[PDB]
């Protein structure tokens, strides 16, 4: 089974497209797409987002990583219009080693949806993220 | 058992949080959140929005209250890019006594999603309403 | 009004409203609305969008016509923030004869969701398309 470290390395070296790996778990030939970041989304990782219990914590931050839906070791966007979260693992594997530690020291921290810069490592916000999100909500499938 | 009048009074006097009452019906400890306004949303009030038949009337205005999903005594946003509706009861209870009558005299009336001002009484548009609405559409539970 | 050619002609010459025909197939008295363009949407044409499997082709353009969901002869929006598609038939019948041929030679082509001009033939982008699309995603029926 393709690790996320292997997927990130192949993407950076133009061996695979982001679209042919699950951005969340690393597996090959996912059925669907992550709507916010360049990358596929497998059926299992897509169902995690749909099947969350509480989507927010008691402080009004999201209870889940925007990329992989993990709830542990979340970095919290300081933009009160956003309140999205990214996990340590996604920062380490998609942006690069040390990103998580650097981000935990930033005061305030702005997430990868809020940053003007579109790409960091193989974490690339979609140019068409808004239309992609509309497409993601359109399908029953 | 908790009335909406009791919930609004406790919120204004910092006795309870908007998030621990249903903004639509007043019930304590709702399961989810109203996506547009600060406030909880119970399972049954959430199901009203999901189970609407016709969402628009013959004049192109929404057939339901943005807060509680009621069809009776709707005020109609005059912004042709919006066409959302708010009922008399939600205005009276969340904004305050006389709001509906004051709104009927406005030349023209702009709804609480269109007004630059975020808060009126305990009706507070979310700073993160757009991300909250994306979270609301993501959930299949 | 039965064929799409008949519906377009009646609309242009003030015999019918766009809202009383299916924008996708031409059928009279459709149950719902097209969320992006003025026009009804019948149950069958609405179900095409809900039952899409792949929303995107291998080049990151949408796999379906924005208006009718079929097409096969898709024109591709050149805006990398959009990547929507419109079929030859929808352009010929809603905008007018020659539109498809003109659009295939245009370098680059901007689709009817991107163009500043709201109206071309009987194709009118909704003033409230964003709120209409939120209403479209709200219904679980
Ligand atoms: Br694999
Ligand atoms: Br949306
Ligand atoms: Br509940
Ligand atoms: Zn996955
Ligand atoms: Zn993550
Ligand atoms: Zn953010
Ligand atoms: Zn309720
Ligand atoms: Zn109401
Ligand atoms: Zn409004
Ligand atoms: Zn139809
Ligand atoms: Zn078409
Ligand atoms: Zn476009």
């Amino acid at each position: 089974d393709q690790s996320r470290e292997q997927m990130a390395s192949d993407v950076a070296n133009n061996k695979s497209s982001l679209e042919d790996g699950c951005l969340s778990c690393g597996r090959k030939n996912p059925v669907s797409f992550h709507p916010l970041f360049e990358g596929g989304l497998c059926q299992t990782c897509r169902d995690r987002f749909l099947e969350l219990f509480y989507m927010y914590d008691d402080d009004g931050y999201q209870s889940y990583c925007t990329v992989c839906c993990e709830g542990r070791e979340l970095l919290l966007c300081s933009n009160t219009s956003c309140c999205r979260c990214f996990c340590v693992e996604c920062l380490e594997v998609l942006v690069g080693t040390g990103t998580a530690a650097e981000a935990k020291l930033q005061e305030p921290w702005s997430c990868y949806m809020c940053l003007p810069q579109r790409c960091h490592g193989v974490l690339r916000r979609r140019k068409d993220w808004n239309v992609r999100l509309q497409a993601f909500f359109t399908s029953d499938t």
